[PDB]
């Protein structure tokens, strides 16, 4: 026996279940309008399951051609994926200018997905993997925003596209890309007064010593001897350059740098990225990513899952509901539950960065380039299959009442297992479970009370009726 509290009303307690759940419904239908009826009309379709899935087989098959070609699009292949890459290179040139042991890890989608199309931003974690290991990373992290974000500036980023977030809960460093080759590999350096020739040689000297010997395509000279242009071999070199610490002979000489072109630039300057200083996001990614490549199903379903959830509003982290790395979870459980998938014990990924090669993300085609007709309409059966099978298994199968989702362990977790079978009477609230990998204690529907947790209940009645039909 315990008690329940509603979410929606100050005053209401109950000692049972059942007590808070038609409280819901019979107090707060305004904020669940759809629950009762989306319920009634997926439990006419439960008892003849097998027929209806019998009956709508081409529409299934149909919904998993749309999946497979939803996936398509966010695969924009390898060399786009290698932007991303360049990208990495280029604020590790700039960061190791503030910690020369630091270095840019790649987390996020592009590691769980294995592919980026081009436009979703990029997670990057900045960490000296020695100073983790001695338990001192990160240093304190409002200072280190500030700092970078100073270097950013000093090498051509505009306070237009610069947002350090400093005094936030982890603070981080976002930067927004602006929408609008040899160009986008030129610099130009510009002096507060004319350099003699001695100036002239030991700036250039400075730029070869920092690119190396096949780095510096081109240098010129303006007439006055005051501005300083160079092509580099790589946008990568030209970033390197640019972070260059010229020492000239003049007293007071001083140079400032940015690219050549304001529209046209190296990669990091397009992209739109958020900036840590932590790597929990790095253990997580890769996690994600072992189980999404293990069925040639999984990504394309991952991918369908996260826009319907954004779109049907369960997935909307700042007003409580879940995370896509939320929905990536419920997916990847019903996946291993249902034996599409092998478990993996997360304790297997491992939290040290000692061995650590998978900086730029593994690029992955999101479907086989060189498999037959026939192996992909079985493809497309199967993620229809896969796809209905998610939306019945949380709508009639888990029980959210007493059990968790969770990759902790390959059987059932209850929530008991975990304390989670009482709340502490806006609480921490248990209604539905979501067991975060590698952070105990923390769960990730905490925000959802119950008049919340029958709106997400809504959404997967929808999900499930949606599949069987034209859509
Ligand atoms: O609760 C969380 C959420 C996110 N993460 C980490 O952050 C990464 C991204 O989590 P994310 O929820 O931001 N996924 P994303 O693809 O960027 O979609 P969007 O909703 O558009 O932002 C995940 O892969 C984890 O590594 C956590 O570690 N914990
Ligand atoms: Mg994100
Ligand atoms: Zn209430």
């Amino acid at each position: 026996v315990r008690l329940y509290s509603c979410d929606a009303c100050p005053h209401a307690v109950f000692t049972t279940h059942a007590a808070l759940l038609a409280h819901a419904e019979e107090h707060h239908a305004d904020l669940l309008p759809d629950h009762a009826r989306l319920r009634r009309i997926a439990q006419k379709l439960n008892p003849v399951w097998n027929r209806a899935l019998n009956a709508r087989r081409n529409t299934i098959t149909s919904w998993g051609k749309k999946i497979f070609h939803v996936a398509a699009q966010r695969d924009a292949g390898e060399s786009k994926m290698q932007e991303a890459h360049r990208a990495r290179a280029q604020l590790e040139c700039v960061v190791r200018r503030w910690h020369d042991k630091a270095r840019v890890f790649i987390f996020g989608s592009s590691v769980a997905m294995g592919v980026w199309d081009g436009t979703a931003d990029i997670d990057f974690a900045v960490v000296d993997v020695d100073a983790m290991e001695r338990g001192s990373w990160p240093p304190l992290e409002k200072n280190a925003v500030r700092s970078i974000t100073e270097l950013l500036r000093r090498v051509g980023f505009s306070f237009v596209n610069l947002e350090p977030i400093s005094h936030a809960r982890v603070p981080i460093i976002k930067h927004h890309a602006s929408s609008p080759d040899v160009v986008a590999r030129s610099i130009r350096f510009i002096l507060n007064g004319p350099a003699t020739r001695e100036d002239r040689l030991l700036l250039e000297g400075s730029v070869r010593d920092a690119v190396g010997p096949t780095g510096v395509q081109q240098v010129w000279w303006n007439r006055t001897s005051d501005m300083m242009s160079a092509t580099l071999e790589s946008t990568t070199a030209a970033v390197r350059a640019a972070m260059c610490s010229p020492a000239l002979a003049s007293a007071s000489l001083r140079t400032k740098v940015q690219p050549a072109h304001d529209e046209c630039r190296p990669e990091l300057y397009n992209i739109d990225f958020d900036l840590s200083f932590r790597a929990f996001g790095i253990r997580n990614s890769t996690l994600l990513r072992k189980y999404l490549l293990s069925h040639p199903c999984a990504r394309p379903g991952a991918i369908v899952l996260k826009d319907w959830s954004k779109t049907s509003g369960v997935n909307n982290s700042v007003n409580g509901y879940f995370t896509s790395y939320a929905i990536n979870i419920m997916w990847i459980y019903y996946l291993v539950q249902k034996g599409y998938v092998p478990y993996v014990d997360p304790l297997e990924i491992p939290e040290s960065l000692v061995n650590y090669t998978d900086f730029d993300p593994r690029y992955t085609p999101m479907i086989d380039p060189e498999i037959t007709n026939t192996e992909r309409e079985e493809l497309y059966k199967a993620a229809g299959d896969m796809l209905v099978g998610f939306f019945y298994f949380y709508s009639f199968e888990f029980d959210w009442g007493h059990n968790v989702i969770s990759l902790n362990r390959p059987g059932i977790t209850t929530k008991r297992m975990l304390g989670w079978h009482v709340e502490d009477v806006h609480p921490t609230r248990y209604e539905l479970c979501i067991e975060d990998p590698y952070e105990e204690n923390l769960n990730l529907g905490r925000h959802i009370g119950v008049t919340k947790s029958l709106r997400v209940r809504t959404e997967l009645y929808r999900g499930l009726l949606s599949l069987l039909k034209e859509g």
